[PDB]
């Protein structure tokens, strides 16, 4: 249908460089998947700070998911995800940025860890928040446990654990299934 969905990725210090191409080459499967659908996408690289890579509005003028991520740099900092949820809820979900007053909101964030910051992601919560947590420190129900927060219920469909970032291919197949 008619949906406006962000990428909150992680560009923390944590991720190796091939972890971080994997999240890029995941996000334009999914970009070039839904292209010429009522899709509208934009993409936010977290880690201490909040870069914007590209707006609704920057989406709508080229729909060319290569060219909008070109020029992505790793930041290499550190993994704050509360300051990113709600940077997401009030910077990047505008009219004004190309955002559509009836469209469904939809978040999928990319992490390899806990957050470094704290607070509340109560401004967000209203939007369907998925979370994809990568790679050693999610091994144990316990680990897992700490994502559940960023994301809508039940944790159970909007929790995605993956073992390592090479599974985001394999996840990647498992959703295209579920486009109809
Ligand atoms: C199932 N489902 C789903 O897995 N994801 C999802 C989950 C992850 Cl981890 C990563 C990515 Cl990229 C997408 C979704 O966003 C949805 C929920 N959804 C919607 C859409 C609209 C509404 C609504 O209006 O209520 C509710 N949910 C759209 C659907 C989806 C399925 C496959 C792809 C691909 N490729 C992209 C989107």
């Amino acid at each position: 249908m008619n949906v406006d969905l962000v990428f909150l990725f992680d560009g923390s210090m944590s991720l190796q460089p091939d972890e971080f191409q994997k999240i890029l080459d995941f996000m334009k499967d999914v970009m070039k998947k839904l292209s010429n659908t009522s899709y509208q996408f934009a993409a936010v690289q977290f880690s201490t700070s909040y870069k914007t890579e590209f707006d609704f509005s920057d989406y709508v003028k080229r729909k060319d998911p290569d060219a909008l991520l070109k020029h992505v740099k790793h930041m290499l900092l550190l993994t704050n995800t509360f300051g990113a949820i709600n940077y997401v809820a009030t910077e990047v979900f505008r009219e004004e940025l190309g955002a559509r007053p009836d469209a469904t909101k939809v978040l999928i964030i990319i992490t390899d860890g806990e957050a470094t910051d704290s607070g509340n992601i109560d401004a967000a919560k209203d939007i369907i928040r998925y979370i994809i947590g990568i790679g050693k420190h999610f091994q144990t129900k316990e680990s897992q446990e700490t994502l559940h927060k960023f994301a809508s219920k039940p944790a159970s469909e909007f929790v995605k654990i993956l073992d390592t970032f090479e599974k985001l291919k394999d996840l990647f197949t498992e959703l295209q299934k579920k486009i109809y």
